[PDB]
């Protein structure tokens, strides 16, 4: 019924948009969050919590499965879809920044990178086609190019040649991907721009994208330690050179307050680890800002952890209840506060929609930072 | 609606009985597992997951919440049914063999313990009376009288003086729960058999508790050491010891085979710990015996954990996935094994009542070792 892909926009205000991508397994409403699984789990819930919550798709991280179970036995096994139980879309990652923040004993070159695992340090290998071959395997939705990422801070010289190089390889993930004729007619495929924090290799890496042609785009390179002004200054002259039609996903982990800032400069998909790591570290988002419900004060706190919060979480269990657990170590509580973050992601993305739709997402983004920051 | 506490017997076989026990709170059937939350939790399961496998009552351990997060925060905060969110029946322990177990400098006297905690070595006290005391503010539905608990193996000599102190103490347990008023019209009572594997001891302990009068009675002092027969032989004559017309409890740990030798014996309640406790350690319980999910062999196993159980887990995840999460350490194999775990004591305890209703208990057991060890 669906077709392979489709991003319809429905409604736009300044830079922002909102609409939908129809794929075979699913919508995906924009802006959309994308909760992390990383070896094929969103850590401490099922699928269906993870569905209930609101998300329509998740992500899955190449790097963790190619590594624990593998991709060829998940392949074996029928897929990553039916190996975890989430059957909507899934985004699988290239692996290549995992492969650069994880892994040991790195050896870079043009055709690709191996590396030794960080788990028992067997060898592995990664390129544009055996990502894309491995994405295939796991049975992807979207898949990612395979780039080389640039560290920052970086020099003009070295932003330059890792974004020529990630443009050789987009050219390569492009080839590989279309020569695959069930991977061609059944999943989509992102291309990620380049280019550090420099305007003119931001531009010199849209080009090149857009001259090869993907069903979306990612600005890459961002989230990784620059900060958030300086994120929004590359965002401001980056995200406009893409092409408007198809979708824009910002790479990286985000607060609440980074997707508002990033919607309004018009991305449309959002891969934030924050909610599902920081949970069982006791981090709560709330519409007053974040907690951390290891404090004390929360010790006979019988409030929920947000007060408008429709989640599950919310409805039935108290601070105080969730302080303990976590306290203690305790399983549940990790299971119930990445439940709430997730849910509470989805709700942002959910106003940030109905706002946009309505044409007051420009005082929906005032409101909300000044209440989060009050 | 319903009663403070009634006892009703539908069916025998043999020793063997089914039937239920109302309380306020809800309705128990017998034979009975119930599973064990430790600090408010059912390891790793919400109490809707953990009501969903068949459960009609937990266990709460009184030694772990009186640490954390205390028994006056608990009544603070509305008592641990609220705190929790399980609305159904609660059992608690009286504290006195974790003390034993998990605590440090001891000091033990007629009046009760004193000890330090495991976890901060701050110091606290037991007695008959603040163990029921605590048992109130925690709002227990079922209450254990507080015993001395007595090793495996001990002298006769030994067996004998805890055992007749344990009798000393079931006396002033009685007296403390009779002598508050809302406790006493709302909750019910244990005692505990104990005498170590002496028929003796173990007589003079029923004939004292009887004596004295208890809604229920516990096998106390099994299950620590002396092996399968010798709990078994020590049953056959313990067990007619105590009042016909009353539940009998046993405490500590099993495996399916002991949970149905005991019923063979007499038993309608039990509290093993090994479901919720060896689930994230890798074993999981089929009918043709347990298996640990861990071993290489089912690392492509597309067959759930048991082909029969009717369990969430075992319609929708493979052991192989299982086998997968255990194996990376993730939350959510925990989850997993845990409900399936679960699941599976409970669908044996739902094949007990429904043979013994039928008369056919006895054919049922045997049924079951055979495949069960085959
Ligand atoms: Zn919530
Ligand atoms: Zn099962």
């Amino acid at each position: 019924d669906r077709p392979r892909f489709s991003f319809s926009i429905a409604a736009r205000e300044g830079k922002a948009r909102t609409g939908t991508i129809e794929m075979k397994r699913g919508v995906i409403r924009t802006p959309a969050f994308m909760p992390v699984g990383t070896a094929a789990t969103v850590k401490a819930l099922k699928p269906e919590t993870v569905r209930a919550t609101g998300a329509d798709i998740i992500l899955g991280n190449t790097y963790h499965l190619m590594l624990r179970p593998g991709a060829e036995r998940i392949a074996k096994l029928g897929g990553l879809h039916s190996f975890m139980g989430w059957d909507r879309p899934i985004l699988t990652d290239s692996g290549g920044y995992q492969v650069m923040s994880l892994s040991s004993l790195t050896k870079q070159s043009e055709e690709g990178v191996t590396f030794k695992s960080h788990l028992d340090g067997s060898r592995h290998m990664l390129s544009p086609e055996r990502s894309i071959e491995i994405q295939h395997l796991l049975g992807s939705d979207i898949v990612m190019a395979f780039d080389e990422c640039t560290p920052y801070p970086a020099t003009p010289s070295r932003a330059a040649s890792s974004m020529e190089r990630s443009m050789r390889w987009a050219k390569r993930s492009r080839d590989a991907f279309d020569s695959r004729k069930e991977q061609a007619e059944n999943a989509a495929l992102f291309g990620i721009q380049q280019g550090s924090v420099f305007e003119n290799l931001r531009q010199q890496s849209a080009d090149a994208l857009a001259e090869i042609g993907f069903d979306g785009y990612a600005v890459g390179g961002l989230a990784v330690g620059e900060g958030q002004d300086e994120m929004f200054r590359v965002l401001d002259f980056s995200v406009p050179m893409l092409p408007d039609d198809k979708p824009h996903y910002l790479m990286g982990d985000g607060k609440p307050d980074d997707i508002v800032g990033a919607v309004e400069r018009g991305i449309d998909m959002f891969d934030c680890v924050l909610p599902t790591r920081s949970g069982r570290n006791g981090q709560a988002f709330t519409w007053d800002g974040p907690i951390n419900i290891r404090n004390a004060r929360f010790s006979e706190d019988l409030k929920p952890l947000d007060s408008e919060c429709h989640c599950a979480v919310c409805q039935k269990w108290s601070r105080a209840y969730i302080h303990h657990l976590i306290r203690a170590g305790e399983i549940l509580g990790a299971m119930l506060m990445t439940e709430h973050n997730i849910a509470f992601y989805q709700q942002l993305m959910q106003k940030i929609r109905d706002s946009i739709s309505e044409g007051r997402f420009s005082q929906f983004a005032q409101d909300f930072r000044a209440r989060y920051f009050a």
